[PDB]
């Protein structure tokens, strides 16, 4: 079997309350699913299965998965699920619709993922009754996606924990963090990211506006500003808000068939997908995820480090970044190119389809040959997935 | 490619508010995880990854299935993740499991659904605060479980939407029910369930208690109870309570591996995996899912519905069921022979792992050599899996 | 000016979730006005007003002094209003309408109190929204009613003040306790209740039911029951659920005119009221309020302690009942001779027209000339009424 | 008994959700009693009690009269409490007050009102518990303060039948509305404000903010403006939210005391209090209230229509204004002369003080004799108080 990605697209990501402060994931989701259908030339009809990574759930009705697609204009006999690896998820979904094609199951899927962190709910179990004493109010998106459920702290503490292995000052932090944003606003001025964004039509009562542009990175960041911001975790710790991404609203979406079928239709598509791997480490550390995780991929691929040309890793939180590439040993000149999620923003079961995009359109742009994804995950996991220019 | 249940264990099914009404779903996951490791005789730590269905998991932390394999001993080493397709969501993780070991991406997999429908929160978006007015905290298992999406309107409206296109009459789904509460009773005495269950141990303040036994069954039900019940959803209507399954919690899990791998091991497999489906359906009518996704699963089989010896075809109301026999044609006497969810419980997340294991353990025990497991689903799809014994 | 209470009534005093788990205060509080208006011979087209202390208004809809006040026939044109100082509230309105006969503002009032405390809401203020982290939904009860607003914890932590001021054992204050339960149970079976409490119906829709007996009497209480129990408050501490009163719902009020217009209309009245006293105290230490509010009251009266003939000082906790005992030297066998609030429970709003109630009753049943009243009040205060018979 | 107010404060009224949007309403209370304090030259020490209406005072803690008083200095020993007749309670507040003084029991008494509106909290009743489905969180502010208990419509429907029993247009309310505002305008830039408020600090974790400015009134509001407006209740109405008041926050108080205690100090009080007066009115037309009230209250002071110098009258509504002010036929130009509540806001609980503070102050800067407020009140109420200069 021989997969490949058609086409993608992703939204702008947009930042926490702002932009899609009040847009349901599914509605990003649609838009996303239609662009990835008419930029590869294949009709809504002719899907499969629509597979979205989605963590944050609560509250917007049954299987979101399949009210993107219903939107989108996927007829009712295609199907449609979502799934949760948490940051991993998006990419994840990718390897798992790679799956069904590969054992004969399917002949098309979109597959992605999609988060509004905004519209992420607060719950109570509230069936008992509560005969005395004030109860908590649970912010969902809290609990369901940065906090630990075994040591039961926050995402920027395994970040503390993985600085301190390392030995990561707070100035490397901030510096890789200014880099990053510094990579961002360039890109975006450059017009580097247009390609793969489709805008999104955020519908209102006294006027429509058109979102296509990333709100979420800082023009003109500078390492003073990195050093004045307080620990945002650990009291006298190096994790700030500068140096970790925020909290974030997008979706993003790649269509896969066999390289066989895109022959058939004249579609030039933007990479095979080679292999994948997903491991698991120590949850207090879950940063380390991409390490073994990118390893095991390339050991799938039969490709050594140094033949990678282009590499997407996430960069949830300096610390772990730093950390991964100190590891790894590639270039730091070939990661991250357009900058990453300290400066694009982390909207989490998204993300992963979101570098995704990035990698495969940067790849189309220079003319690489190969490249490889790779997301920490939170409760200690890593996922990478290798493509290669055809 | 050749996959295998290796072993398989459930949960009781826990009524609502009852037996497992304090009780996280990761819990009863994690001790179905254990089971089917004993059961077999493999290590936990030989285990690549644990899938979990999971439809509920509003306030339950990060990544439930990762919780339920990390209590269960499964080291972290291993990976683990959620996916929601509704009712068919723990049936599909078998299929998905089933995908890994033939990808040659992992050996050993867990997979199966976990539910508690007692745990699950209510809930609002509170972010951009609400500024003047009252406002609903809604039920997340309803609005997330239980209501379509698309047409506003509760499961037992699409289910009465069924009742007047196949013309079943309130005599004809209440003749449904008590049968099968009538089998369910003479199983659950006859020892029938021992053998799947796996007793849980609900850890209390005031002493242990021991769930064993399914509680939602209704011992001497008759058929005067039945027809004495005002109609759930339609005034004029036919679907009552008491013909349609309940609000339930519980687990319910796999073991797989390649039948060479179960042959090295001196495992003596539960049956093999010969073929499965899913398809999409008008949401109306979602009960019919069942009938497009077992022709196509039998098709991609090489069977006829004549070959089947045994059917577990999940009884979400008596009026999708009733219909599904119908168009389908086979032998009601061979179909959910020791009952169904009507009688059992429909734990959403975990139902479609729970009639798997009920289809497992009855074709071993009478001999059956081959077998289809099916489900219906919200939002209009279906899934079904051919099963032979070796 | 002298003002006399023509005629005075109760409600029975409901458990916590009992009896009167689902009617609202304001019903309570209509059967009570009505009663109060048949016990005297006054038509409600005669009264000019109604004054309600309550403490827990919120859910309730705009002005519960009049919902009542209306519902027991009151017509349009006499006006109505609600005040709140805590357990003084039922007393302290009661004075309010003394006054308005004194100062010639009304001929006829109603006043007293009611309370639900298990109706009582929970709530949070979210108009600035919850941008992100957990909130509590405070319980009303607690928060208004039971937690001192300086110091921040439960009123029982000012009664361990007070015990640790006054040398008070836990055994004093048990025995206390126990005395409290047999004098109000043997007061209850001699039928010394049934005087001052009007039958309340509690509509349903399977049937009324007609209250009327305190249900919160433990009958048979055992001093080895009250020695069991543990500290509620201090784990070191000596007070605990069986020697604090409890969490409670009811009604109280008495009719008051002037003692011309009494002797006019041929009314035998209850007691005339010859002065009233409130005085403040230290929060820490707000049991002790009624000490300097009696001392008030009585000096106005032109009284000294001995010349009383009955006295009724609410018992929130025993040990404060105890110091205030032991402080102004009155003969115990005077104080609570039908037990207190320990035995028949503290609707915090109703409470000081409850022993008003039980005061004028049991003056008139054994022919006493002169009698105290007397609660304290969380916050640091105290509230004494001053009665004598004619 | 003479009484006179020696002195007077309020602060600016905040709007919804504007510079007082997180200030508890006991907060705004203790810079109010300071400043009458200060203003008559009295040490809280010397207070007796102190007398604060508030409608909403739900989620505040215990007894919020008590702390704002607490907070103000006024000493552990004087006494506190609250009271709820609606808009009428702040007005009422001082009647009540004057009347601790005329019976003896008090010497000097701080007594007005206070309101957050925007501090209201949502509720709901959770303790039997919610066994499944959607149930209600209550905004307190509509149902306790703004919608009738008896028909279940909102203040602004009785303003409706108002408008319809006298035959008020559409546009004679608007323009009684723009009236209202440009006199507030002028009122405001003229510096007629500044005597009557007290400067309020709400302090900021980045900076405090001064607060001595009524933030609601509307500059060059237009006829225009009023006239394009949506009716808010009835869809073939007349009321809108241009000739409704709005929600709002503040609070306002007077020191009281007999006027030979006046006299011993040297203090120039204000006014003396001549009579007061509260009847009943039917629920439906509430805004009534006024014209029984200030008919009793002139009758009580001996006083003819034509013998008032300054008249003040709540501005709840337009339509009721207007009824009010043709039923009673005082000259207009005599009636607001400053502007009302639809242009500087209606804090409920304090309204009835914030217009006695704004008679006194106008009647002393135009050297008046003679003067009345009053309002009307929720639940078919009126009060009234006629005030004389010394
Ligand atoms: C495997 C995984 O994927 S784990 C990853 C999952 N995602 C996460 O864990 C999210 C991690 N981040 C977070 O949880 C949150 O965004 C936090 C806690 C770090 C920050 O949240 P907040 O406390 O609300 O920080 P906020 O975004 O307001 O920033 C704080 C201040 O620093 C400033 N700031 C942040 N970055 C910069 C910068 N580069 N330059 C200058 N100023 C900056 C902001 O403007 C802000 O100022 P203000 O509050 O006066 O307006
Ligand atoms: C894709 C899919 O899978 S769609 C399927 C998803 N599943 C569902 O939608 C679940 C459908 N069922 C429901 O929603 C609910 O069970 C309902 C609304 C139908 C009924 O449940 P509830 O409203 O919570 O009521 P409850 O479970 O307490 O039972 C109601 C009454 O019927 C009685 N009852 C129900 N069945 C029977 C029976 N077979 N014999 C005798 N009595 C019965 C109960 O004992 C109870 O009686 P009571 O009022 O005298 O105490
Ligand atoms: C000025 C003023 O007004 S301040 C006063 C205001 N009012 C108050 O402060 C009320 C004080 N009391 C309270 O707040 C509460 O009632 C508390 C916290 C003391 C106890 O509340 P709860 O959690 O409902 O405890 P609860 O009433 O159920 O009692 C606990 C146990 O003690 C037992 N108990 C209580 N009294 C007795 C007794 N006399 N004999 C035997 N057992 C007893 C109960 O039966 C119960 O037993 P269980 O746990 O085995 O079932
Ligand atoms: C006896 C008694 O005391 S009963 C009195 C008790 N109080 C009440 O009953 C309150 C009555 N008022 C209300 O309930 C509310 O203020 C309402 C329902 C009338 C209006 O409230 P809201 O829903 O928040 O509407 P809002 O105040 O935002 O006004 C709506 C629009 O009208 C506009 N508007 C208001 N006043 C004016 C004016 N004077 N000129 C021009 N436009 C105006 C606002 O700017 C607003 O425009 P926008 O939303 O595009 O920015």
């Amino acid at each position: 079997p021989s997969i490949v990605i058609a086409s993608a697209a992703r939204t702008a990501v947009g930042s926490f309350n702002g932009a899609f402060a009040n847009t349901p994931a599914h509605e990003l989701g649609a838009t996303v699913i239609s662009a990835v259908l008419e930029r590869a030339g294949v009709a809504a009809g002719e899907v499969n299965e629509v597979i979205l990574g989605q963590v944050l759930p609560a509250g917007e009705g049954q299987n979101p998965a399949r009210q993107a697609a219903m939107k989108a204009g996927v007829p009712q006999e295609a199907t449609a699920w979502g799934m949760n690896q948490l940051a991993g998820s998006g990419l994840r979904a990718v390897a798992l619709g790679m799956q069904q094609i590969a054992t004969g199951d399917a002949s098309i899927i979109v597959a992605g993922g999609m988060e509004s962190m905004s519209m992420a709910p607060h719950c109570a179990h509230l069936r008992g009754g509560v005969k005395m004493g004030d109860f908590k109010m649970i912010d969902t998106m809290i609990k369901d996606g940065l906090t630990d459920a075994f040591y039961g702290y926050h995402m920027g503490t395994t970040a503390e924990n993985v600085a301190k292995q390392w030995q990561l000052s707070r100035d490397e932090q901030d510096a890789f963090a200014v880099a990053s944003q510094n990579k961002a606003e360039a890109a975006q001025k450059d017009g580097r990211f247009k390609d793969e964004i489709v805008p999104f039509i955020v519908k209102g009562r006294k006027g429509d506006i058109t979102v296509d542009a990333d709100e979420y990175i800082r023009h003109g960041a500078t390492l003073d500003s990195m050093a004045k911001l307080r620990p945002a975790f650990d009291k006298e710790g190096t994790v700030t808000a500068g140096n970790a991404s925020g909290l974030n609203d997008g979706a993003a979406a790649a269509l896969l068939m066999s390289e066989a079928e895109a022959s058939r239709r004249g579609i030039q598509p933007l990479g095979r997908i080679v292999s994948w791997a997903t491991v698991g480490v120590d949850p207090k550390v879950m940063g380390t995820g991409p390490i073994p995780a990118s390893r095991k991929a390339l050991e799938r691929a039969g490709w050594k480090i140094g033949d990678l040309d282009l590499v997407e890793a996430n960069e949830a939180f300096a610390a772990q970044a730093c950390a991964v590439n100190k590891d790894l040993g590639w270039d730091p000149s070939i990661v991250n190119v357009n900058g990453g999620a300290i400066a694009i923003g982390h909207p989490i079961g998204a993300s992963g389809a979101r570098i995704l995009n990035t990698l495969l359109f940067e790849m189309k742009r220079r003319g690489a040959r190969k490249g490889l994804a790779t997301l920490c995950i939170g409760g200690g996991m890593g996922v990478a997935m290798c493509i290669e220019s055809l």
